[PDB]
């Protein structure tokens, strides 16, 4: 598979190799303000990162994803409207080639500079792989970026950036704290979605933060000076790697606030 974010092989080609693409419940998605409706059903969101532990930052030629030891409860989620426990196995970000594009979600239609993914897996599959195969095998929790002030939290992962700047490229990436990319309140918007990369899998609660956090114009331009492409070949700026928003159908998006 050849799947990337261009012309020639961007979300609008996906679905030929990956017929889900056009499925029933795909993501991103508009989250449209005005129509997701208070659910006082939803219980407390948990997150519970005290534990975490970061291991590995890596540039797989899409996104550059900072990877966690999952082998244990240390960096969970649970609550909300999840049943269960959900171990955080990975970070990324999608992001644009200008501050008014980038991120997969929009509200009412806006989109952010960036948008933040956090994914963790049910553990009552026991592992990623088989999690993926179920319906409520993922919880996603999304976090949209502004650019205005700098977040400090961030400033580690655009520093070593440099050091991935190609397809392929690792480096290590311990004690790195997934809370200092929080925004201050908890309040979100939920649904039931997908991967919003291939195998666009079915799998996936979205949990989607109402606040943005803020980073600065240099943090993400620092996103931007990444390459899709491996070392040596030529260069193909990490830039728009965001699906568009697909239909909802049959689908509700509900509000933990009123
Ligand atoms: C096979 O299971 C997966 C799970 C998650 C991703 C990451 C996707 S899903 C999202 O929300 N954003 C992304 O980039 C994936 O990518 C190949 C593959
Ligand atoms: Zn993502």
């Amino acid at each position: 598979h050849h799947w990337g974010y261009g012309k020639h092989n961007g979300p609008e080609h996906w679905h030929k190799d990956f017929p889900i693409a056009k499925g029933e419940r795909q993501s991103p998605v508009d989250i449209d303000t005005h129509t997701a409706k208070y659910d006082p059903s939803l219980k407390p969101l948990s997150v519970s990162y005290d534990q975490a532990t970061s291991l590995r930052i890596l540039n797989n030629g899409h996104a550059f994803n900072v990877e966690f030891d999952d082998s244990q409860d240390k960096a969970v989620l649970k609550g909300g409207p999840l049943d269960g426990t959900y171990r955080l196995i990975q970070f990324h970000f999608h992001w644009g080639s200008l501050d008014g594009q980038g991120s997969e979600h929009t509200v009412d239609k806006k989109k952010y500079a960036a948008e933040l993914h956090l994914v963790h897996w049910n553990t009552k599959y026991g592992d990623f792989g088989k999690a993926v195969q179920q319906p409520d095998g993922l919880a996603v929790l999304g976090i949209f970026l502004k650019v205005g002030s700098a977040k400090p939290g961030l400033q580690k992962v655009v520093d070593v950036l440099d050091s991935i700047k190609t397809k392929g490229k690792s480096a290590d990436f311990t004690n790195f704290d997934p809370r200092g990319l929080l925004p201050e309140s908890l309040d979100y918007w939920t649904y039931p979605g997908s991967l919003t990369t291939p195998p666009l899998l079915e799998c996936v609660t979205w949990i989607v933060l109402k606040e943005p956090i803020s980073v600065s114009s240099e943090q993400v331009l620092k996103f931007r000076k990444l390459n899709f492409n491996g070392e040596g070949e030529p260069e193909e700026l990490m830039v728009d790697n965001w699906r568009p928003a697909q239909p909802l159908k049959n689908r509700q998006i509900k509000a933990s606030f009123k």
